[PDB]
């Protein structure tokens, strides 16, 4: 028995089955009282939610499913026929991220991949039909967001106004990625500040706008 499947269980338990909002509730209550996880959470959800809501993309890309929390936040606030990819390298949290979504009623609109970002970036195009992402949410391995950043825009996967939206670039922190991003002309930059989740700890997302090469 893992702490993420204790989470899914008590989603299961709880939470209102085709309702992502009570799914949300479920899992940042759980976090909250019994067990830290590390979700992006209420806050830094909201701020997410807003970013979403403001670009309305139709190709998201998330790296690192995780539980699937932020897969379900951001499924969620999709037009129809717009679709989720979600990266999650580990095969335990890929499954519970399904049935996250089966429960939430979200799985027409999402697609798990399992694999390494850095193995699985280069064959999107042609094993899931993309050609450029609207936006891309990073939430993985910190020390992945600047090379599969690199990767993303090797592969062709980016376009001019392709929203990157950083999660934990204070803490744990991401500082090659934010120098590089904040450094670039192919970039332009937007701080979001936060706290981390479940916590008073200062954190926060950064947006960067890709503006071609
Ligand atoms: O390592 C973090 N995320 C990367 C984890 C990546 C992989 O580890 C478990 C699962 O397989 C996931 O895809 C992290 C860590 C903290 N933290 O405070 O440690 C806060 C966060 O929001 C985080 O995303
Ligand atoms: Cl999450
Ligand atoms: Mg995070």
């Amino acid at each position: 028995d893992t702490k993420e499947q204790r989470i899914l269980r008590y989603v299961q338990q709880n939470a209102k089955p085709g309702d992502p909002q009570s799914v949300l509730e479920a899992i940042d209550t759980y976090c909250t009282q019994k067990e830290w996880a590390m979700n992006v959470g209420d806050a830094k959800g909201q701020i997410m939610d807003a970013v979403i809501r403001e670009y309305s993309p139709s190709l998201v890309l998330e790296l690192g499913a995780y539980c699937g929390y932020s897969a379900v936040r951001m499924a969620r606030l999709l037009q129809p026929g717009a679709r989720l990819l979600t990266m999650e390298i580990n095969p335990d949290c890929a499954a519970i991220t399904q049935q996250m979504l089966n429960f939430a009623g979200l799985q027409d609109k999402v697609t798990i991949l399992n694999g390494a970002s850095q193995d699985l970036i280069p064959q999107l195009k042609k094993k899931y039909d993309v050609d450029t992402l609207d936006m891309v949410f990073l939430d993985h391995w910190k020390d992945r967001y600047l090379p599969d950043t690199l990767l993303l825009e090797k592969c062709g996967l980016l376009r001019k106004g392709t929203v990157l939206l950083a999660d934990n670039v204070i803490v744990p922190g991401t500082p090659d990625f934010l120098a590089y991003v904040r450094g670039s002309s192919s970039f332009e930059c937007t701080h979001y500040s936060s706290y981390l989740e479940y916590m008073k700890v200062v954190d926060g997302l950064e947006k960067a706008i890709y503006q071609g090469p």
